[PDB]
DNA sequence: AAAATTAATATTAAATATTTATTATTATATATTATAATAT
């Protein structure tokens, strides 16, 4: 029972990007040709395979959702391409982790749909039917320059707009059956943390709060009562984050810090911090990073009235 | 003297197919080495 819009117009969250890719879909449909290669990158976990399946039903063809471990050997991908047909498409994931032998096999596969292979050297030339190679990675920066320059469509995925996050909150609460408020929708959009999954988790938890504290009612006051104590903040801070900030600023006064020293002093190993708490705050930019220590920026000083050295 | 020939004549005995320590050689994090700026 996962959250999934049925259609591309039904897909809501990136309206300009949705219109762009709808234009690409109608370009594939009208031209009666396989759609160009689409590069996809952005958030790591977003259910991209399901969206590729939706694109498959929009094309009406089959897309083999494949990844790096699936296509780590060139033989497996060659076999899948041989079972691929005209007008079909192949979802590819973890292209960055894939071996360069895969890259050289996929050079002629998209280069006008051919295949060249060596056998005292003898050359064997093979052909491939036209198709839509789909390349989606968590990060596209590791893609090699000739390969990415030879591609066609490049599409970016990102967390939704705050008003559009609020609309997604409203739709998911209607799916979940929660009697949510537009003020509460904007509240959870401010709490969306850039992640739809943790957003839906917050909808579930405020639904539980409205069930056990209110009379099944989600309002702005109910949402504030649910999300203004413990690891919460209107911007996205936690009391873990506030503790980290306070412990950095009382010790080193916004100066260079030792990461092992921080892990020892906080009674909290630095690994989880740099895995969840630090990357979000640096995603907001609020911590500036040095090779001699992580320091918060002027935003955190303005949060607590602190000076600037 | 000095090497080649041959008839007795005592002598010797037939074990393969498998198997496990005993050597090769192939990754994989992880406690090392390292640099850069930085106060004092």
């Amino acid at each position: 029972r996962a959250i999934r819009p049925l259609k591309l117009a039904d897909y809501i969250g990136q309206p300009s990007v949705r219109e762009q890719m709808e234009l690409f879909i109608h370009a594939a449909r009208g031209r009666q040709e396989a759609l160009d290669h689409t590069l996809i990158f952005g958030p790591p976990g977003l259910g991209k395979t399901t969206l590729a399946n939706i694109i498959a039903q929009e094309m009406g063809v089959s897309i083999k959702s494949t990844s790096g471990p699936v296509l780590e050997r060139p033989g497996d991908l060659a076999a899948l391409l041989t079972n691929l047909e005209a007008g079909d498409v192949l979802f590819v994931d973890e292209i960055h982790r894939l071996s360069p032998i895969v890259e050289e096999v996929l050079y002629p596969a998209m280069e006008d749909f051919q295949l060249d292979i060596m056998i005292a050297a003898r050359s064997i030339k093979l052909d491939l039917p036209p198709f839509t190679l789909v390349g989606a990675t968590t990060r596209a920066g590791m893609l090699t320059n000739p390969l990415r320059d030879r591609f066609g469509i490049v599409q970016r995925l990102e967390f939704y707009n705050v008003e559009d996050l609020a609309t997604i909150v409203s739709r998911s609460a209607g799916i979940l059956g929660l009697e949510i408020e537009p003020q509460g929708a904007a509240e959870i959009a401010k709490r969306a943390r850039g992640t739809p999954r943790i957003a839906n988790r917050l909808l579930r938890r405020v639904r539980d709060f409205a069930e056990v504290r209110g009379q099944g009612d989600i309002t702005r006051v109910i949402a504030d009562k649910a999300l203004n104590l413990l690891d919460v903040d209107e911007r996205g801070f936690d009391h873990l984050d506030r503790r980290l900030l306070l412990t950095m600023i009382d010790k080193f006064d916004g100066g260079p810090v030792g990461i092992d020293n921080l892990a020892a002093a906080l009674s909290e190993e630095r690994h989880t911090i740099e895995d969840v708490l630090e990357p979000y705050l640096i995603q907001q930019g609020y911590i500036m990073r040095t090779p001699r220590g992580r320091v918060v920026t002027r935003h955190a000083y303005l949060h607590f009235g602190l000076n600037i050295p």
